[PDB]
């Protein structure tokens, strides 16, 4: 009977079991704890742990190598050295419309990592018609990835066909449609806070501790997306160019390991 906080009097919402978890146990049937790699780190199942009611996604200083896509040079690079590994929990089930919420505590270290609660689809390059959306990504929240620790991002990413060309749209390039910046009234690294988003075919509304911190028209986010909790690497350990991250020369172990904690994630679909 558990209902979402945005439920209005007289409404009924249904919890989506496959995209909801109170994290009493590490459920590998529901979550993929070692998804495809990207960025300048690698996911490791061991970096995702569940203890005392919370999911802990840890970023560790851990040298390793893996094939790396060097977008700037449009080439795959074998045995590419990386310096950090991290944790992820990606729902195997997909969806779009509904209310999503996660109770999260950010990592203590800053700057360097970004706790994230988001959802993304697969990229379908077969959709080439004008206006076709090949990729949809809704970021409920991306913490501590800006200059000040209290600045949070509630963004959108997508690929849409414009003038017959698949076009990438990111918060930085198309802020009016893809970016919601917010100055948190608290340090996200202190205690748990609730981050949510209500997705409908027409609107996307973001929430932080019950307050609306963002709203956009749902222009390109109707694709099936996997609900994800993950912690990414950021400056001073990264550089950003050619639409992707690259490692920086700062591979300090100080401040690591560091982890974000998720008390729970709840997803509902309105009746
Ligand atoms: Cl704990
Ligand atoms: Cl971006
Ligand atoms: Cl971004
Ligand atoms: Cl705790
Ligand atoms: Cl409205
Ligand atoms: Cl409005
Ligand atoms: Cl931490």
């Amino acid at each position: 009977s558990m209902q979402p906080p945005i439920a209005k009097p007289g409404e009924t919402w249904i919890l989506q079991a496959k995209r909801s978890d109170e994290f009493n146990v590490k459920d590998a049937t529901k979550w993929n704890f070692q998804t495809e790699n990207y960025g300048v780190w690698s996911w490791k199942n061991e970096n995702a742990t569940v203890s005392k009611g919370k999911l802990k996604l840890t970023t560790k200083r851990e040298s390793h190598q893996r094939t790396f896509w060097d977008g700037c040079n449009q080439q795959q690079v074998a045995n590419y050295p990386l310096y950090y590994t991290s944790g992820v929990a990606k729902s195997r089930a997909t969806g779009n419309y509904g209310y999503y919420e996660a109770r999260i505590k950010g990592a203590s270290t800053f700057p360097g990592v970004s706790p994230a609660f988001w959802m993304y689809s697969t990229i379908d390059r077969s959709l080439t018609k004008e206006g076709d959306v090949q990729y949809s990504e809704i970021d409920v929240v991306e913490l501590t990835q800006k200059s000040a620790v209290r600045e949070s991002d509630h963004d959108l990413h997508n690929i849409v066909v414009k003038n017959g060309k698949p076009t990438w749209m990111r918060p930085g390039s198309f802020p009016q449609t893809n970016h919601n910046g917010y100055h948190l009234p608290f340090d996200p690294r202190n205690d748990f806070h609730t981050y949510g988003v209500n997705v409908t075919k027409d609107k996307i509304t973001w929430y932080v501790d019950g307050e609306i911190v963002g709203e956009k028209d749902n222009l390109y986010w109707h694709r099936q997306m996997n609900l994800t909790l993950s912690q990414g690497l950021r400056a001073p350990h990264t550089q950003w160019k050619c639409n992707q991250f690259y490692p920086s020369a700062n591979k300090s172990a100080e401040g690591f390991p560091t982890s974000m904690e998720v008390d729970y994630v709840r997803t509902w679909v309105k009746v």
